[PDB]
């Protein structure tokens, strides 16, 4: 029972995703294609990365992740296919599922993506066992569509991998320095305050996500129940204790400062939108201190 | 051939829904997950209820409906899981339609009133709290009970985990319900609200029902005056469908697929040019 | 392993698509339902036609395409079901889709079921058809259809019977060619040495600009990759670039690229930036090309 | 104490109006310049005409109205200067303006100077005129006018000479009636017992709705204060109210009022709330009235 | 040299204001008409009031203020004309002008307005010497336009007053209880914090004005140089000392908490807009404390 | 017959401008106040400068220009008051125009660069700091120096208060100037910026001047290619006016009333449909 989990920038306004899916079911008759999302900001590899980094532990072993934003479509560039090392615990650290969670064995998931840095945080968080350039005409078209490499060089070969084509056969092995990566912005300790950035607005709720992690917090002594001052955009400070969840803020509309399901320091209002009335946005400065 | 039909307020702009689906396939390898929608206004229990209330008759017997908006996530609250009784009409499908046996569907949802109308329309045979670590995490992620307390246990139920083993039976009073706004009277006009804009067409749906109408003496021929937001008046005979208005753009006053007084333009949008909205008053007279 | 690929104007904000899907699994339990899209502008049959015309070569033979925008719901009109002839190559070069030399698809191997309102105009034009039938039989539609929901009653439902193996010729009577409603499509005019058409679509979510000037139209004027072109939009915007395979060929990020899209049509874009969104360019605007 | 009342399409965001004013005080030192408005949609002569047609009765006799939208700036066209005949009553009842029984104004006592582009169509129609002249004399316009600024060169400047006492008949040659450009205005049709016109304007900043159905048109059908009316807008909105003098007559705040505006025209509004803004009603929409 | 200072809700998009001005110059040949503003939110008498309350000290003695929003136009209602008592010092309290300012004698300005509460704060701040109902056909039309009382019952009689028509002759005297007034929202002392409201956004800068006055501040001990916490909309707190001016915030974009030229506690950014990016609005809660 | 022409960033949505005017009439009973505009983008010194630079030739001799955006309000800063020399062309008005004597106009402004282009184009005969309590308040309102340090002293100057008595003479270096962006070269294309959108018409004005053009070999007949924001290309002959384009909506490339390369549609807006903006690059080639 093979699964391909599919994350693109193709959107859902036309037949582009369906074209890829038609070919996936064509190549791997038994497959199940699960949509991750197709809504990412085009060409923003850092945003694409956040949508895929945390997926392994949720999926059955053997799952292939077809993940693509392909601004270098139709060039001489070729995709990278990697088998990861650890499925890894996550959240605000645990295995996912009922009971004590589902423990995932090492080397049980493959990502196939453009070699443009999309997989940077996947490789940082999970490690990898082996990496290959995707070049074989057994898995890609002999004459690929210049402007559709997300289909030609990701969707199509991912379905061959789902169908059982040996990963080592897709092309030559890539050395670590041949896999492109993006530079991750570092959390700064500024006196005793921690300085990062709004990493994401959490749609559709309007919760605010920072790149300040739970590990960064236990570094400066911060745990659940700590009074914090969190300044956004350099001028809007908020104040609240760190709490597990939204309803701990008290009344509806009140401010909650919490750890999100991905482990990162976040801010919201209790059953109300914070970001949307005050037009708060990704990329704004975020500062925290007790 | 187990099915989970999935309705949430998680949206489709990140991997939140995919995390839930991943766990569904892990738990029930042979499952088919059907998306209902994930677009609902966050925390609007009456809105989410509208999207799930008439689903059973359309699905194969044995379908599990996983339906969630969870603003009380991470608290001591636990989900409710119910088996409904009557799948409830006409029947849907080709010919005279497909009849559905009683007790053939399970809903699992936060215990916050989301299931209010499902229970009124269909009734139930059994209701339980979802507490067993067989079907939910021992360390549940505080901010993601739509995943922990709905998605995960729905998939155990799809795989044949016995309903009565999820936790203790709930008595009726323990099952939270929302109050639904009444259709009131002033003179011979009926006063209600706009209960929804029908995206993407811009049709207007009111809470004034077939039954409220015929009781006040209105059937499929009646010339009606329909005033919206207390300002915009519309006038037209009650008709079965849009094209009964004649010209493209003409006004149709009709009954939507739920028996509710509705208003639209024929093959054009009514709501969008006039910025008509849910929650606006709707007053009708013959 | 039967597939129904589903395209409608029902949107993704309520339970309308799910009702259709439920009834698909009810009638054909082993079916796989693949969403094409549900976002088309309601009642724009020309736009709907664009999202379904290119589908066959990507799908397994025996696939059923349920394609629907239904402004005449609740009327005496009934849907039309067609077996197409050629699965038809396509793309910028014109080839089969898939790895290696692509997946060659046999003739008469796909069914489309749709309102009889012109939605299938380009499907028939580009693929031809082998047989067409009016969808009237109570075996495949409800005896009491919901007046406002013919996308479900007259398309979703019968499509699932067809996917289950219900004989096509049994849905109702054969339709003569003149009984299949069509729309007229704009002809690219050969004006001097220029080619005059329109912006056919904005390519969401990138804001690329698609015209109705097809690759074969370009070969009427003898224009291939490397040709220095002037592509004028909206009468007043004379863009200038060589015709190149892809976006990155334009050099720096933001530079204008003139290219052939994945559907075989003359297009214009910027390299890893949006052309249509900043300047609010729209479908329907004029598009002129010349060398 | 000469007055120039000034209406243009120049806006209030730069120094364009001030340049015109400066030259007014330069040519006629004791002048008072009164802004009519500078907000009209550029080049919409019909809208401009609405802001100037009702002016004479409010102003001292001898006032000069400099009224300008000039899309043909820099061309061989020259402005036209007119002495009107009747100052003309008006308003919902039809009377003179001011305290007591109002200020009665004499015949032939106001001058309008404008581009010869139809801007003065309703002025002449409603007031008549006694003499008209092309504005050509270097005594009142520049010998080298700025190509893009004929609102200044061919209207502001000569208007200030006229206010200073420059003889009207000396600006240039007399113009025959057919030489004064006009636009055609929509005729309210007598359809059955209904009267069919349009929404002429949105009354900013209140969002009241003005139609082109005049009080005298209502008296063709015999409609006065107290008459229960149906006023249908945009073909689909049948408003119902008695015809009343004013807004508060409708009762509660927000209730629909149907009334005669201060310009003598059939209008519709809400009592101390906006009708046009919430529902995005627009000029050009249809307006039908009947009793 | 008579002056009429003219404040309406008529806007500047049509000839409505010019009609009034034509009649003003008709009635009072020597007059100068100064526009206060015509931009107010229609029918909002509290907003109209803020635009007129502070005008007397700036204008020559003898000035008439014609001030109007007239939602009761065309009814039996009649305007009120009042001679004020004190011109009054103002600002963050002084006379206006070069040197030590221009001292204005008592009873030297007249307001004419609808009797709908528009003049509430004028009468509270300045007092009055005499008040009259405007009813004489020597100053108003015998048949006034039903829908244009701002012209008929304000503009027109104001010009008669400018022209020298005796104020006592416009109609009968009104007793204090016959002059309509609006209820002013009270500043609350909530513990040691002061609770009011955003009274206005200061266009075009996007500065935020509160109804918390300098007097309210010296009541709780607050002067220039006091560290303050100011919460807006119940969730956005800001922190800054109270300073005289914007540039005291330091760098451009920094927050300044100050007293405005009208005497009220205010918040802004130094040469940047505060209200506009965060969509802050009139009517939002405002809380302050040291 | 004294005149004050008044330009500020105070807007027209409250009584800020009326307070200033009130004080002008108090100080100079016989004054005429002319509004220039009050709409300028707050604190944009180059923008406000554009609105005041060519005013003198249009006004009677003896006019005082009160011109202010004052982001440094309430600090130790004091305003500058200058008498300009050459009123500077053609001359404006009927006939051959009205010549203006030298030294006939005074500007008074914050000393923040607002007067940069006025001084470059016209020159000056004398410049002073505004410090005398004869002409400004002793207790100046900290947040309203546009009123205290511009409006009030301008009106004393209109009334005949001697210029040299406002405070001490300033040397040229004490008068703050802004740097103006240069028109540069790349190949035979000239590169500049859009210096303004011409509201309300939506015409586009560039900083590429008549002089920059003719030096590169371009006159009133030249077919030019004009690219805006680095993306949108336009092509058209250089013409005197809009109507030279022919059809309504056609493209005109012309010189605005300041000698600057400009682009527009004939009797339609160019900037608004395309969302063209000030600060966007403008590149021209013959
Ligand atoms: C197949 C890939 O083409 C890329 N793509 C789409 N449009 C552009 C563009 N204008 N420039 C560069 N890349 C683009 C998308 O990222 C898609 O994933
Ligand atoms: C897992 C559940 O978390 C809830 N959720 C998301 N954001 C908030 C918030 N600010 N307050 C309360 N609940 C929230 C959603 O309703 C989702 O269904
Ligand atoms: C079931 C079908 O109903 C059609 N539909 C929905 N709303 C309208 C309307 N206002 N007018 C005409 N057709 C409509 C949709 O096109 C859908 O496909
Ligand atoms: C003469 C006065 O008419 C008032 N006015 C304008 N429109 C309305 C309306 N729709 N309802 C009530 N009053 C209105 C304005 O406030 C103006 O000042
Ligand atoms: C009196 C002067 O005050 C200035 N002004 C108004 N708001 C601000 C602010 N937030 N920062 C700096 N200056 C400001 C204006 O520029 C006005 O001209
Ligand atoms: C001096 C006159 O210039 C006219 N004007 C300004 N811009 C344009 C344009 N793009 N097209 C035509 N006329 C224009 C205005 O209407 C003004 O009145
Ligand atoms: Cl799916
Ligand atoms: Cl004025």
């Amino acid at each position: 029972r093979p699964i391909i989990a599919f994350m693109s920038d193709l959107g859902t306004t036309d037949d582009s995703v369906a074209q890829c899916k038609g070919l996936m079911y064509s190549i791997c008759p038994d497959v199940t294609v699960v949509d991750v999302c197709h809504s990412m900001t085009p060409w923003d590899v850092e945003e694409g990365a956040r949508y895929i980094v945390d997926l392994p532990r949720f999926f059955p072993e053997g799952t292939v992740f077809a993940t693509t934003t392909y601004p270098a479509t139709g060039t001489t560039t070729r995709s990278v296919a990697v088998r990861i090392k650890q499925a890894a615990k996550g959240g605000a650290g645990q295995w996912a599922g009922s009971g004590a969670g589902f423990e995932r064995a090492e080397g049980s998931y493959i990502y196939i993506a453009p070699n443009n840095g999309l997989l940077t945080t996947v490789l940082e968080e999970h490690g990898y066992l082996e990496a290959y350039e995707v070049t074989s005409p057994k898995v890609i078209p002999e004459q690929p569509e210049p402007t559709f490499y997300s289909r030609e060089m990701v969707a199509i070969p991912s379905a061959h991998l789902a169908a059982g084509f040996p990963l080592s056969e897709v092309g030559r092995p890539l050395e670590d320095h041949e896999i492109v990566r993006f530079n991750r912005p570092a959390v700064e300790q500024d006196g005793e305050a921690l300085v990062g950035v709004v990493s994401a607005i959490d749609h559709p709720f309007g919760n605010v996500w920072t790149n300040i992690h739970r590990t960064d917090l236990e570094k400066a002594g911060i745990g659940y129940g700590a009074r914090l001052r969190l300044t956004l955009d350099g001028v809007l400070p908020f104040e609240a204790p760190l709490t597990p969840t939204f309803a701990d803020a008290g009344e509806i509309g009140n401010i909650a400062i919490y750890l999100n399901s991905r482990g990162y320091l976040s801010i919201a209002r209790n059953a109300a939108s914070l970001a949307y009335p005050y037009h708060l946005k990704e990329g704004m400065s975020a500062r925290v201190e007790a």
